[PDB]
């Protein structure tokens, strides 16, 4: 990792920008949400931005990270780069509306590639976010969850998730 | 991990907030107690605030942790984000009256996933600080210790382990 | 890697040098998108020069860098030394017009060594972008695409990925 | 594995029993073949039954078992007990019209869980077998083989898959 | 594997059938050679049945079984199954004229996946058997060894490779 | 570890705080003698602060800790955090007499869970240490050493281990 | 390895048949050495006949294999199958004068690929028993060991090798 | 690595110094050449000086760094201490004309300890860079670099690799 | 290890005490040997601690560690703490004449628990060195080094090994 | 290892035959005895055959075989293929009179590549064995077993070593 | 192992002859307790006989075995081969009055290379077994247990281990 | 490796002092390489001092340490610590004269402990150098080469190897 005592990422978040890359789990979550925290204490003004290349993770820390991100009164942009697949595309869809960018070439995946109750919960729970975030019904999520494909940032724009690209 | 020389947790910490993340476990509550003592240290008066995202751990290092947060004279604040279970529970519920915070998507779980005897001591000696912090009657405690099944904030409310939600 | 507190390539990035070199994967690809947003958030007027030098990679991330490099308003000088193969001539060949070099005793391939169909579609996504970029047939690119063999600079400058040697 | 000098294996095989558990590979599929030679060249009239609990395997390995069952000139019952998943569904359904039978708590399984096209011709080629084998219409199979479900043995006689349960 | 004390592979010997199954190195070559001087001490007017389903292998060692082949005086038919690339298709198309069959799923391959003229040598020496054994132009089996891609029972009847399928 | 270029047991270091956790083994000692050697040389008239949670250890390094508490000539003070057994308790009962503290749900166990007289050397040497620091008798020593079995802080100061809790 | 309870390399040593395959090292040559002393006893007129597909060895075994081969009254034939490079070259040359074969395709190599002198005079031994069993000038014998290259049957026929081919 | 800062590799870096030691691969390789690239900014008209001691490497690592020297416009020396063979002989031979030193007790070997057509276009490109650095002929080349044989400085200075010993 | 940017090991170095704790071996000993170079070379004429805690080790690097310890201008003072076993009991002897102390509960062991030839060579050192330093008789040090067994700072004191406890 | 249900190893050994190959250890040692008690226990007065292939071992192993070889009371006859080094060249010495034998071809080496006293008693056991088979004095063996070399078989015939070659 | 379908050591057994070689553990003490029960169940009257060549091994399993062969009511006789140190020096000295003998170049040890009591319990009960069958008094037992040496078969014999050599 | 931000050998480099410890291979030699040239660069008029402790190592890297100590002007002192075995006491010799020095506890070995003709040419330059620095014959550096054994600092002054101890 080049340096520029900062390194890379750090110049990165002087600039107020948290990268989101890699599979998410519990380290990674724990330092989003840290770095979220940090920025809010800057400022609870200023807006940050999210970038996105995710093959996906655990529901847990998504979830987590996802109510981090609503808590604080900060405005969030999300831009996709490479992959927002499973988990990485409920952030992509949760950022505010209107600052959803993603590039020409990108792909999103909803589909989802403890005791059997609890998975029934959580699953409900990813149901219910997404219908309010994507402004369809419970229905067509469920529907559209089961079918193991790719999206293109055209289909993706007329679902929902993305608002330019 | 980011910097700022100081790291992201440390720069945290310059707002006097202890991080208890993943398992816990006694190099954890070695340094979750030296952050306490030291914190105390610099002041005897100021408050406090605790971020838990823990899937549980052993039962001694939470008594520890448990006993180093009662004896410090400092108001200390919990919040759960993300899981709250087995030991985590009992420093969410172990917070100061009042001050016992959650997130809507957080999942609280009080079931727990040497010799015969001792094993049964430490047992009752969770059933009492439960019983205390909980204000629920032991009998309450020991049933409900033993299904397998996790809480929603509003339940946990309902149940006395957390103040708002 | 010697130092001159910075490093060598903390050094060549003081001159606006990107390195490329070894197989590219996510995390190759995640460093290099860093360091072009920060070059450009330096200048958005200034020349960047990357330098190649990779056996070849994994798809998506050749598309996440290739994308990267159409976003910024910067020029971008491409150079091999060495390798350039797979999809390290994809990155070759989609630099700046006349800004595209190689050194005498180089190699380049352009044959390359999930679901079904989502390997169909990212081989198509390939075809479009080579066709753009070398002004060729989309049946001679994937006729080209068949046949394991390397090529010499002058080759390369006849196909139309190079504009000089 | 107990005994009978004969093995259990053995003893079924004295009986023209063919046992098709765990996932399917080349080690597999030899194994298979050559018991199928064997029992033809014992006799080229008698019936065989072959019991499938599998959870998958591999394409080739796969195609090459339904060639050689549909080579030989004995007719052919294929029994599920517990899986029929990904390739074990195509030899439960490659049986003997009349001859495919199923045990009331079973799942059975239709989706799928070198370069880019052969993969292409290999989906194609399962398509057609499948159509042919099962009487429906190709679109029907390509859009059953996308949802990542399990069916019951009523589901699976109302698809075409058996015939008794 | 199932046995009859003899196994099922030796069970199959007794009807005078080899089986190249699996990646073709010195163990399996050294086996196969064994078995087919044994075979030709048994009779020297019998013909013999060979089965092939394999990945691919080494050069020498198929050339070391080429050679056996091609010495003792017993008719040999080849069947394909499965499975015939690189070193197999060699076997595969250097059975007696008029005994080359294959299976209607079946997949044949003749691209190719010390010093550096040795290299060379072995090279042209397969150009010249494939040659003399396909009644091919050597022009036309360089070119085809060159593109990577599989080809079936009928492409691979009119190239030479099989007599019926 | 978080820091403060100090860490944070350096910073507890700065307040005369020595921190026993874990097992105790050669390096632990050999660490804590430098670090109270260290802490005698600034100063051989100030107090110490020793914590303890440790599971127990090797006989040797324990012993060598206790002489070198034993040589200098500061008061110390030792506290009870979780655990104090085996190794730890020799620790917790030699410190200063009225300078014994524990937390109230902290465990401490005095039982032990070369050739053949050096080890009954080492044990008669402890039972003469335990009988000197506690003031029982030799033969209640002996008894107490043998039962499987943790104390309370309030056992252990009716015993003579502690002093307050 | 099929059975015939005898083995296929038992069946085949039932016919006098010696198989030399694979690396030679001391385990290989004791097994070696012992079916030579074995086919003596049974009998000290009849011919033997041994198969090499040797990529070559240590040089103590070849030398007590080549010792043994001229100890006993039996004559010796030798094929040379696949390859016989170093050791196996040597072992090659060493049967009885017009009883060395060869197959079209296969490779004969010569060169090679304790303290300073033992392999010195070992070398030296080397270059005595070839000079004595190909009729060659020692001169020759050195500059021919050197070159890094293979030859073919007839090259070795020159040599003087091989005798027919 | 002993320092001076600065390691001893980098205070040597100071005073234009580049050490080529160990076996020549990709990374090393792109070390070296990141090195020339920031020497030959720093100034384009200064000598620099290179040590060898290497036992060989990669054709592509050792190519591109010739490349890369014969580049720049900076006079290059180079000096060989202890070993020079395979790829780094082809370094110390392509140092500028009369610059190119040895010391009294170096060993020097040019012999050589993808696709079979690739290696003989690289085998090629070797034979041309050696004839043209050396000024023997084509087959006088071809011819040394078979005979596996290491040279004393006198005999690389006739031969045409050195310059001064 | 706690810090002071010194070490805690570097801060009592600066007190001119050096530590000897665990296994004698190699890097061990030129440790040693480079810090008592330091050390004489900071000051000629002033006293150096040195605390042993070691089990044993190798005889030639004890035999360098008491050379160089004899060699320097420097009075030595030797502290055992703990243990000093086998080579350690050899450099608590080797101190100054009256500088040699030991705590109370340490534990003395002078019994040790290449061709043939050299070990007597080194035993019959090691009994001379011992001998000189002790002012024992050589067939007492050799009777005394042959049993199994431990010493008290009294035995040891009397017998010449140590000065006070 | 081919069988004749014997083995190789067995049917040679009901010609009285014991084979001592590869390092001799514990394990071989107490095979060889409990072969050679076998052997005498089937006949007391029939001659054994020993064959050695041996690059050394233990002095224990090779001091109990001879031992044991000596006891019985029947000839033994020793033949050398191959290596004889180190405690091989004792059991080879040790045969009976007039009945040591060895190869042309053959190295035999007599230098051999617990407390310091048993080591040394353990050698002159050795030496005497030596000096008593052999006829030589003690310092001319002594001497001899400090170089480094091997020996041809005249060379061991001059010594006393063998009877004929 | 060589076979005689007996094995070399059943075989052995047939002759009454119970092998004790190497390391004694649980397993070898379970294996010998067996074979001794099941040939006094053959007969309680013939002899038995015992091989030993051990380096020592565990104090349980030896006091099992030599329980054992106290118990049943047959003579045996011991023989040493090789090596009987530590545990086997135990077996050794139990057997039968007139009936222990060793080989001429042997070695015994006595001296041996839970709790802290009941090791001390298990020492003296060594002691007293010792005393009572070698007749020496228990101070000479422990004065000898001491020292780390080994015995010839004539101290052995002066001690009271063996009765002839 | 205490320090003094310089490390312990760092504070010894800036005394002008080069520390050889351990095996010497092609890591060790670069260092030392890359040392000696800071140091002469330093200054070429001032003195050197080498601490030399060395089991030995590779030819090749100690005749590159010898080469450049050769050419370098400053004069060299060598002193012996501990051991110079095999390769270390090359250099340990080829100090400058009058400035070689070892400890009285010190031994010395020149005993040591590719293809075939390049193990003989290093040798014979080990033997020239010898030659040269010592002031023997030839003959008897190649007798004294081969026995295995140490010499102490007078045999060593007397040989020639020393001036001083």
């Amino acid at each position: 990792i080049p340096i520029v005592a900062y390194d890379i990422y750090s110049r990165l978040l002087r600039e107020r920008i948290v990268c989101v890359m890699g599979p998410i789990d519990d380290s990674v979550a724990s330092l989003v949400i840290a770095q979220l925290l940090f920025l809010q204490s800057e400022s609870n003004k200023k807006p940050i931005h999210m970038y996105i290349n995710s093959p996906g993770g655990v529901v847990t820390a998504g979830l987590a990270i996802y109510d981090t991100m609503q808590y604080i009164l900060n405005p969030i942009c999300t831009w996709c780069v490479g992959q927002a697949a499973s988990m990485g595309s409920l952030l992509l869809a949760a950022g505010t509306p209107g600052m959803r960018h993603s590039l020409p070439n990108s792909r999103i995946m909803i589909h989802q590639p403890i005791q059997a109750e609890e998975i029934m919960k959580l699953k409900k729970q990813l149901y219910n976010i997404y219908a309010k975030h994507t402004k369809q019904s419970l229905q067509v999520i469920e529907s559209a969850m089961e079918r193991d494909r790719y999206m293109s940032p055209m289909e993706a724009q007329e679902f929902g998730i993305l608002d330019k690209v």
